[PDB]
């Protein structure tokens, strides 16, 4: 029984204010913190900011916070809802906002309540969060599946200063036998990468991006990939580690063309690429490097481009800004055969229930599901329990550096240990972890 | 009644393993995570690493973990100690190691148990950590004192790739009325700095160091301070923000001289400076910038240089590597009049009890106490409750970027809120916050 709902302003991993919510019950106080992206898709739910340039550079969230305290709270408490009933909770919240993109109260106002409720519910059932989560989603729990982590060891695009267009370059230790081993191999590659990087491009190149990866000032994907393969090799893990990319192409799409030098204000329009051209580029990288997954190869509404590449790709193709964890967007994606994996971001849609549906819809279509954090994270470890609850077999929560990332990775170590013989690591079958 | 003592290996903010301890009582599970330094003094208690180059590059902690699980555990449980008596807990652990520097079990194995015990006690006494702490240390609680945060917005030395020798360039919002206000302005400054940096030094210059600060490739302190001052002004906080430094001189002390270009393998020996020469430089900077604190201006055992400088300092002079949170070392410094402020690090000494004593002896001698994190941090927020419990009035826990840093800051916002009207912000009186 909820006796209280309260919100406050806290800081994210980038030093920007964010919403933190606290829910009180007979069982105790439950907390949750909302994340925040940088390369946020146009179709994402509304993230409300104060816009006051005299405070936090106009990035405060007093309004959103106010909505929780002044509007949401009173009613919620009055409603007397069963926290164990996620759908109920969410329905209430959505009903309260009334808009399609949560423009009334704001997604960051709603999310926090939604997430806090699930925590309170788990306490009530006297079960671990990932367990309640599996319950909510009707996932198979025998056994549970530990996912393969996709570590963004090299940052580009909007996550770091430099010429690199592509946003994330990740390593996936699909060759590990357990979650612990995977993370060990992952950090080993990471340390080698930092050394090489400094060695090949100067000390400064070893400084890090928003997500904790090294951020060398290079201009081609080839140079980034060469470093990674050399690092994997130097670490002694060749063949056990694969690569995944996050192109975040919408960030550089302009006038129906893709600008690979978009970070340069004086970019050369003649160099801009067409969908098909960009597809040729991707293909070149695929043939040369052990890439097993590409995210956002084409812009958020460039449907034809995704569908075209999809038929020749032959590897996991993840939709991020294209789907925005929105069941309706996914249906279209599914119809157009544009991708084969969903990038799940609680904050793109705004409610847990809606996110769980997105996952269920994807899995129903034979798609894969990759749970993810946002570039602006917090000490909150929700997603760790989530990926296990949903049995996706794959997560992306950063490089093995910067605590907003390790918190989730460490959390996964604790769960694996707890589960013992009741869990298996996804390994090479990460694409369809849910079916393991 | 402690039923179980357990430990596991987790990862720090740089991707290196570390010790995580869990203490189980009738009241629940209490956890603690140990931080790890980079520019560690020769006198620090022993941090135990495995040295198996085939795993984690030799930085494993399996041994320390095993020490806790197989050595400390059984004897601790069987001892039936009362967690409420910190002293008895610590005395027990120390006697068990039996070395001057915790070289048998490792300080990293010991600290986790010591700190975890204090959490369990607080639960038992049904009080917030900071209160239990203020209790353990006989601090005056009316009101409580909230500390000024020293934010390390510009990183150098061993914390980042680049030429900059001095380790940390910090801002301190002493001209704020509340901690919440302090952090607010601190971040605003921070955002301004990052922008300016990128403009003045280039995109890559905005990338960050280990502690969340920007890392421009500059060679002089003046370049650094100039960036900062412009940032303060630009953000509109001219007057409310002061500057602090962590020179970490021990790292560049060689042959009785100081090398301001120590990262350069071709450093110019003729350029190396004498103590008095270095002191000159300092006085030069203090004259031109609102610097209010200097940490480790001289080497760990270069006593005479310290004593010399102290005579005409006229500002807070903090001892770090020189004192290593060691009472015996503190005695010496007080006597030789080397500094007037202690840098408190539980991991430099090893037990909560010993660290408390250190603070007490410092306050007794009329010194101030700056509570501190380590460059290799975790999601643990213990020090937030610690600074408050000791009522020091000042803490250093990083820039407002990277959750290993924000987690502590967020936690202080929470406490501020909770204390309400029963607490004051130290402001301009940080030096003697304990006398407020
Ligand atoms: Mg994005
Ligand atoms: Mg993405
Ligand atoms: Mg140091
Ligand atoms: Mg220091």
């Amino acid at each position: 029984a909820v006796s209280k709902v309260y919100a406050r302003s806290v800081y994210d991993s980038r030093g920007n204010p964010t919403v933190e919510v606290e829910l009180t019950t007979e069982k105790g106080v439950f907390r949750s913190i909302v994340p925040s992206g940088a390369s946020t898709g146009v179709h994402e739910a509304l993230e409300m900011r104060d816009g006051d340039k005299s405070k936090w550079m106009g990035k405060g969230v007093l309004h959103a916070v106010k909505n929780v305290n002044d509007v949401i709270a009173p009613a919620f408490v009055k409603a007397n809802i069963d926290v164990k009933d996620q759908k109920a909770v969410d329905d209430f919240l959505i009903s309260l906002d009334g808009t399609a993109n949560k423009s009334k109260l704001g997604a960051n106002a709603i999310l926090g309540v939604s997430l806090a409720a699930s925590r309170a519910a788990a306490a009530e059932k006297n079960v671990p969060l990932y367990k309640h989560l599996a319950d909510l989603s009707k996932s198979k729990t025998s056994p549970y599946v530990l996912p393969v982590p996709f570590l963004n060891v090299l940052n580009g695009g909007s996550h770091a200063g430099g010429a690199l267009a592509l946003q994330e370059f990740m390593i996936a230790p699909t060759g590990a036998k357990t979650f612990a081993e995977a993370l060990r191999i992952g950090s080993e590659v990471y340390h080698n990468l930092k050394s090489l990087t400094k060695k090949r491009y100067g000390a400064s190149a070893g400084n890090v991006g928003d997500e904790g990866g090294v951020a060398p000032n290079i201009q081609t994907a080839e140079e980034a990939l060469d470093l990674i393969v050399d690092a994997i090799k130097a670490a002694g893990h060749d063949g056990k580690v694969k690569i995944g990319l996050d192109c975040a192409s919408s960030e550089f799409f302009k006038d129906g063309k893709y600008d690979l030098d978009f970070k340069n204000p004086n970019s050369d329009k003649s160099k801009w690429l067409t969908g098909p051209q960009l597809a040729d580029l991707y293909h070149s990288l695929m043939k040369r490097y052990p890439i097993v997954s590409i995210e956002d190869p084409f812009a958020e509404d460039d449907w034809e481009a995704w569908s075209h590449f999809f038929k020749t790709a032959g590897i996991q193709i993840v939709a991020d800004d294209l789907t925005v964890t929105n069941p309706k967007r996914i249906a279209t994606a599914i119809e157009k055969k544009a991708a084969d994996a969903l990038l799940l971001k609680v904050n793109q849609i705004g409610t847990l229930s809606e996110s769980i549906k997105a996952a269920q819809d994807s899995f129903a279509a034979g798609w894969g599901v990759m749970v993810s954090h946002r570039s602006g994270e917090t000490e909150d470890t929700f997603i760790a329990d989530l990926v296990v609850g949903l049995r996706t077999g794959q997560i992306k929560t950063g490089a093995p550096a910067r605590s907003e990332r390790l918190a989730k990775l460490n959390q996964l170590l604790r769960i694996e240990e707890e589960l013992g013989d009741n869990a298996v690591f996804a390994g090479e079958n990460f694409h369809h972890g849910d079916k393991l």
